[PDB]
């Protein structure tokens, strides 16, 4: 009755998009009234025949939704009325607000999470596939954002996209979780005029059906898992981001974004801003945000159902808006950005090589303090005598060592160096290549679980 | 270094815990080396014996650990060259501390998470088992705290065990991906050795090894996702204990938790405070603020390895330490509490039956709106008459409606009210039958896993 | 440009309601503009005069958004550009939409904090008169949702009005900070035409000017402060809802809220659901959650600006009007409710005085423990007797006291319970009234404000 | 009396910070006793005496726990009956847990709270000193991470103590609200001895007395609040720290930490990891927990005490010694770190002027439209031409617009650049010498309040 009331309770405003999720629920139940006996089969059909004229409307954008319509629910129902009368009313029967809408909900992130798997796979395999092509390339591995060791191009790639593949198998546990039917759970304590729910599941296409009422009604964990998902799969396109925000500055210059990624000003055309990287790093504050809040919200709830569980469709058309613009964007930066093969090259110096060069002596049998400490003896040798340790004589490297000999010098070769990486997850040429085909089956195998 | 900075970084004060699982990988990584020809077989048994003297003095708790350690790990480090001399440097070889201490992270999770198990799966069984026995008691469902319509106890305590059950799938899901060795990354780019991560894996059984090296080193996936599981499960309890609080008011007189799991005085003998309910309560927002934190440390981190990581301990050992006392606590008073059949029964009164009485029509085939109509006017003709539903007339029911005939006294029956909900998942008893066996189904496969 | 990345970018969907103080930021630059030389007298007043025709059609509803528009910032822009042409353009000089955007923000809050801290002073004020006028209410004062010792009604309500009435100071101090003008810091490094920030404070009303550009540019404490002080705000009115939805539940049956604040059914119509109350309580996560998705927005950024800093506005429009709305519905709440003063007063009972008939000891000589002691047996002697402890006789009492005379009687008195708290604070009259003085004058001191 | 519970219900493994001011308010609470008749002035005599020598203990480092204390309380409560017997009992006298300590925790944090103050004031002591240091040192002003314009250094320095300032304010907004007696607020209701709260105000040195019992017991504001000045002084350290590590890479190359405040390798020699930052960063992450974990702890807690509300001693602890470790570290880092001028100035470009180059013909009087035109066409010659902006020739300025001057000659200098900021806030040197000035004034202003 009070207007602020009113107006806090409307949401008209922005689940409309739950128009055909809402339709085929009730078509569903429908059916399941019939062979309850509750509808008789003209009733049935009349029914049928005018939900999917609503379907159709909705479809073609020509559906009109009227002032008093507080909900898509309610806008739903006006309309069949409208369209077949009284008989209409009777769809309520033994259904509660309480199961038809977690249903709806339910159907529409199942929907969803599929466009996110797309989306979310497409971004995996633009690494994956950019990581096959620039495999050759090679540049600093970073240690609390300074030099430490040279690693390929790729090993780069392939981390950011095993960590999204995880996320990946996360949303698929997620969705299996959803796909479970939670309509004729009634107002509380379950369907009282004995609903074939199995029915219902068939119709749905859910995988399953929920096990108690009580919990069905009031639980919201698959907002909550779909929302901790979300959010640390902005966390890696947050730590994605970060790093191609770096890589992207003139001091670092190894790439470059595209100019459908970036924006700039006509008075500096070389000064391209991140605009890509910064709006998906800033998403991830966004969608924790809806996290934070959905738990707060469920916190210290008694059962059954409240009405403060309402907030959950706000929370979650937020971030499958959110997910789905931004991993078609990070697609679109990691597919289109341009490296600098050049910069990421002269970034290798031979101070990187100082591992190397002790792990020489390692394989020669120098135990590891004394291979370390020869090590550090070259590069003070290097320094006193004005050059850098690649430079230093096969005298030089004796006097400090007799283990050096004359192969030595294949230490200072930067392919040499990632060439070490063997042992499978390194950043060896072979062990980048198992990663791409082992990823490439893990795609496959989620593509067709999803 | 700095004092203040150096305090910073110790963390000997809470992670010596990890020495077991930290002597563990030295093992492991020892025989590993053996086999690259970095040790000889002598040093490499002279290696392990030193490793079983340390595990053998932290067992008997006999381990010293000196002003100097900064971690759990340098004290291992110092205290096996104390043993076996400078041979004791050659077991880094290859390794950083990078690789090493979150392989010491993901052994001690993975042991964890199995004792988590075993508390929550006995905590849902507790459930389950008490709903079976209880399977006879009705009381009120609420909506908005309201009195709804009567439900079955056994309804309210599986709507519970259900959720559980779910959160033990999640942790399940988590301890597949802990499950997977992250040890032979090295400091970033992987192992410089060609070490055999496969003999790694074998010696420590894990499942399977990491992907990347980079990925491996420094992500927390395994610490956040172990961390919303608890949160998720934290919620649940959360629910439950608000539900266990309420219900044991003297105002709602449902329930009395036992003496273990509340306090009280000798000036009001009567009266119990629901101290173990409200503590595991507040565990969902201390819980909570861990799953926080690490999410925004975590939060733009550039690749690859950041100090910052390092808060991740003492995330994974409180809440480690929180469920594993919560989950006991919370078995201990769904095991031990009292309910009153007396008052839970007592609660139920006929004006909770006027949604009964229209779907009575509804079965005779009246359409939804006038069977809600004819039991309003049935309600509003007991008030006038002051009057209870139940006492209504067959000849004043029949006055609102021709559908109502003699059977329609069937509907004023508690028992009867409850066996409508047939339908699977209702508050029926055979549907709270098929409940209790799909839920220890779940549970033996669940534990089986 | 990306179409994903565009609407991403693109704002003008959502901060339209910045259009005014966005074009009174614009009249206040443009009158420093004219004091620098950059615009003529005549320029300025063409400027004038089209910017407030501007206004006017935001505030009649008949501006024209273009879908080339993709702020409210570039919409005022084109529109000035219409209606006067070129010079329109001058308008821009040494203006970058980094300081334009905050002063914006902040002139937007300034006002949106004015209207919030009227409905906030509301609440407080309804709170207060209500515990004025029903302050002979007695009902049970309860510990860990247990039935602890009696209270009254007024003190409840007090309880609540005084946590309130520090988040209007609090409202303050944010105010405060947010009432600093940051228009003239340029994109980074300050405006780069000596323009005159004096004016443009005292333009604007601003109490003074930002310290630093770069600071102006990229800080956003106005927004979490805000959002803390609303958080904060919300826990308050979330242990409001929590109290008042238990007290109206039939089982404590102590109040029950009108009907334009909760839902009911012609089926049960006794039977009210808050979901005003439950409305309120679900709000603090909603607006928890903007405070959460901010601190981790900045937290880690670089200097200066950065796109991130946009997630802001939509944060800030969700939490004003959703104080806005449930601070009025609280009021109203509050305002519109019927108490049971029949209910409260019969749920006090004699077993609450234990700790009086104890108190009544005290205050004789006899020591604390003792004093509990001889309580305890007196409840356990009335027990074994069957009755309550006021019906034992003054030889009962004796028998476990000689210090318990026939004045003891006046212990078994609610209303002589609650006088016994006289101290500052407490819940005898006395103290109520002065609570009630205190408020008021804390709440005229906040308002002239 | 179940042992888990025990476990969970104990404190004295971290609550003996609280020894001595639990001390503090009982001495206060026994002469408010005594006043109100409870205790003999020679019972009085032999409690007061009793707990001071307790005070002793505790400061000695001799006070001996035992295994059956679980709090700080009964550990000085026990001692207390142990130095004087059962006397000890009557100091409970209309006193509850609940308002006892609260009353301790109040205490502890106006103690902890002048002692944040003390090094967070010294923190922006330091960078305003460094920032009158270094006032002629230029570099870069960034803009998505981006070169866009030429600042001094101070401005950058300033930008952070500023932030700082609005932390200390509201510290001692926080530290004013703490500074509330709860003290004889009993249990719930009040204290039923119409004790004199006004003396234990002035006895234990508070400002005021809380208003109502009952919010007094169950309301945690204080601790919220001062979570929240936390958390948001770790966002300002974390945006520094961000800042810092960037600018010391050796791919920007501005500065670099002293070795007490990083970590290096004798492999690589100059190769400094900025630990201290890093540490700093990921405090933000803690304290922010702390904050979320109360929030969440006491929403929807019912009137009027819960056992939900001990949670706050640990989380305030642990921030009180997070902020006091931290602020005295990122001082010692401000204080210590050493620039290079060098190439700080290196990395100024002429690029970064064509901006300035527009205002050039802003100030003489040309549209800000065409001003602007004017110089992204001087941009694109140049490019053209392959030179910078700053070598295109007078001619080839004039091809572009008459209004080019042999006076523009002045734009092409990074000085004159940064000097044209001299309205209030911008980075021109009267500006700055304006900031220094202001914040001196505003630290002085703080130290004085508190």
């Amino acid at each position: 009755t009070d207007p602020i009331m009113e107006k806090l309770n409307s949401s008209i405003a922005y689940d409309q998009r739950l128009s055909e999720v809402d339709i085929q629920g009730s078509m569903a139940y429908a059916k399941a009234l019939e062979k309850a006996g509750i509808l008789t089969k003209t009733e049935l059909e009349k029914i049928l025949s005018g939900l999917e004229k609503i379907s159709e409307e909705w479809s073609k954008g020509v559906f009109v939704v009227k002032q008093s319509d507080e909900d898509i629910h309610t806008a739903n129902e006006r309309r069949l009325k409208e369209l077949i009368g009284d008989i209409a009313g009777k769809l309520h029967t033994g259904r509660s607000r309480n199961d038809q809408v977690v249903t709806d909900l339910k159907l529409f992130m199942k929907n969803s999470l599929s466009i996110i798997s797309t989306h979310l796979l497409q971004l995996i395999k633009t690494l994956v596939e950019r990581a096959a092509i620039e495999i050759d390339v090679i540049l600093p591995g970073y240690d609390h954002l300074q030099k430490a060791q040279p690693i390929r191009w790729s090993q780069f790639l392939l981390s950011h996209a095993v960590a999204l593949t995880r996320d990946s198998e996360r949303l698929g546990e997620v969705k299996k979780r959803i796909n479970v039917l939670p309509l004729g759970s009634g107002a509380l304590a379950g369907n009282p005029l004995d609903i074939d729910r199995e029915m219902l599941r068939s119709e749905l296409e859910f995988a399953s059906i929920s096990l108690n009422s009580m919990d069905a009604i009031s639980e919201r964990d698959f907002v909550v898992e779909f929302l901790s998902f979300a959010t640390l799969l902005m966390i890696h396109l947050s730590k994605m981001a970060e790093d191609l925000i770096i890589y992207s500055t003139s001091e670092f210059g190894f790439l470059t974004l595209s100019d459908a990624f970036s924006t700039g000003s006509s008075l500096m055309p070389q000064k391209k801003n991140p605009d890509s990287l910064e709006l998906i790093r800033s998403k991830a504050g966004r969608v924790f945000g809806r996290l934070a809040s959905i738990l707060m919200v469920l916190k210290g709830l008694p059962s059954t159902y409240n009405k403060d569980l309402q907030e959950d469709k706000e929370a979650v058309f937020d971030v499958v808006d959110t997910l789905t613009a931004v991993l078609q964007v990070a697609t679109g930066v990691i597919s289109t950005l341009q490296i600098s093969k050049e910069n990421m090259e002269k970034a290798l110096t031979p101070e990187m090589l100082a591992t190397d060069l002790a792990l020489y002596l390692v394989r020669k049998g120098v135990p590891f303090r004394q291979a370390h400490t020869a090590s550090g003896k070259a590069v003070h040798l290097a320094e006193t005598k004005g050059i850098t340790i690649n430079k230093l004589s096969l005298e030089d490297l004796k006097s400090i060592s007799p283990q050096f000999s004359s192969d030595v010098s294949q230490v200072f070769n930067f392919v040499n160096s990632v060439e070490q990486y063997t042992a499978l997850a390194g950043t060896a040429k072979s062990s980048v290549t198992t990663q791409i085909e082992q990823l490439r089956e893990l795609m496959k195998k989620q593509k067709e679980q999803a």
